[PDB]
């Protein structure tokens, strides 16, 4: 797997430069199933590009691409070398030049993530990890707060896809509850691969969010495991790439806690 | 007063260094008015550092500094060469390691802005503008986004810095106000100062939020409008520096949209 890894980062900070050349100019943006879901044609390129350059070093992998699923694909995990791509995690700040954008790259194999690779190309951050190597970026290696204390934790999430009013008040009604606890504060940088590479960094102590796909969180989430935290379902239950949800913290004492605060959201799993 | 703002520049950059050193340290972090109003050592001496450091070249000249107001000196604002500082902008984010914060110092004559200066330490950003020179970053010119559809911006806000229920309440309805108007997105980096430099850039279209204090906007206030930027009170009125409330914009289209929709949250003036 080492072979495919090397591959994934030169094949990130190769996607990674497009990306970040496309930023400084004007873009053609498109809507997809809202006036707030956006795409534009470097999501669409990048993951051709990626796909193709792939397929072509690795012809039996399978893949699951957010723009191929809009394009008609079916995001079925089997136990097959699946290669899980997010061709730019951040279009919104793409498309306003917000600096948080990021290339996202995860490779299961018998339905398990092997490793993953986010590139932050406006900041030149490659954060990478390998089950059981360790989690880095640009070498450096991560580690996890140790915060167990949850009044004294700094929380990342984001506000959602969503505009419909009910979806829409209890994301904030969630927000609401674990704010007042209190911790010592919630950001939103824009991006759920970068609000869990911080939550791997220890810089945040941890991230959860509903509404998400199996593309947001595959590359982030290996790498936040590797730097020695945990990923769990917001229900408390198991984590599971297909469900729209998930929990990234340090330990396991934060991830329960915001657990029994938070009330969950029906969505709709990847895999149906 | 360009050799003020020379020397504001070398001051800023020598107190980033300090900031950015601690950061990675043990730290002793204390309260303030309550358990989420923290306040570091560091907090402490790089105002020291910096009020010193000024009065020995300018002894005629007044000060209002966050640390220096909470150890008795008033906040109080004269036409008398003021130098309006904020060791640390983001000391939450200090405390955590969250890659944002910022020195920020603002030089007011004649109660007007005449330039400010913030230094993102962690990103190595140096965000200048004196009054009819533009503003840049880094040597490089400034310029703020030309959305006039809110339907279409991107806006940047924090939570606050107060956990009553009926105020984190009107917040987050305010939010949800602009929000589902719709908007595309809300972020919030965790400092206020920045979160009004990343106005100035261009990559973000306002900025908007109730309970900071002079200190913290004094400085970005200039970047912003150098920028083609615009400040304004949430009743849609002229800015008050001195009434804990700001929306700094690219246009005034957005920024009276802003002041329409949200609510106004009773606050003590700096001043009082
Ligand atoms: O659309 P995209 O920009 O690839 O990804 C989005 C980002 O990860 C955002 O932070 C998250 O809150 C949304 O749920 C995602 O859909
Ligand atoms: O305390 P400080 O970190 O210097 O300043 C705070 C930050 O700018 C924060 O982002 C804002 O939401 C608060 O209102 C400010 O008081
Ligand atoms: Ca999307
Ligand atoms: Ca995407
Ligand atoms: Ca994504
Ligand atoms: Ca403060
Ligand atoms: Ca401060
Ligand atoms: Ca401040
Ligand atoms: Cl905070
Ligand atoms: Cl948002």
């Amino acid at each position: 797997w080492q072979e495919c890894m090397d591959y994934a980062v030169t094949l990130a900070r190769q996607a990674g430069e497009v990306v970040c050349e496309a930023i400084k100019n004007e873009m053609n943006v498109m809507l997809k199933s809202s006036p707030v879901d956006l795409v534009t044609a470097t999501d669409q390129k990048v993951e051709k590009m990626l796909i193709s350059s792939i397929k072509e070093k690795y012809p039996s992998h399978s893949f699951i691409g957010e723009e191929s699923v809009a394009a008609g694909e079916k995001s079925i995990l089997t136990d097959n070398p699946t290669w899980i791509i997010d061709p730019i995690d951040g279009t919104t700040n793409f498309v306003h030049r917000f600096p948080f954008v990021a290339v996202s790259i995860g490779f299961a194999v018998n339905k398990k993530i092997e490793f993953g690779v986010v590139y932050s190309c406006v900041e030149g951050k490659m954060y990478t990890a390998r089950k059981g190597k360790g989690a880095f970026c640009n070498g450096q290696k991560l580690q996890v707060s140790q915060q167990e204390d949850i009044t004294k934790s700094l929380l990342v999430t984001e506000l959602g896809s969503s505009r419909t009013p009910e979806t829409v008040r209890m994301v904030l009604s969630n927000m609401e509850k674990l704010f007042c606890i209190p911790v010592h504060g919630i950001r939103s940088v824009g991006t759920a691969a970068v609000n869990m590479c911080l939550v791997a960094t220890g810089g945040a102590d941890a991230y959860y969010e509903m509404g998400i796909h199996c593309w947001d969180v595959a590359g982030a989430g290996i790498i936040v495991t590797e730097a020695g935290g945990v990923l769990m379902d917001v229900t408390g239950g198991p984590f599971d790439l297909m469900s729209r949800r998930v929990i990234a913290a340090n330990n396991r004492i934060l991830a329960e806690r915001i657990a029994k605060e938070i009330q969950v959201i029906p969505l709709q799993r990847d895999d149906e």
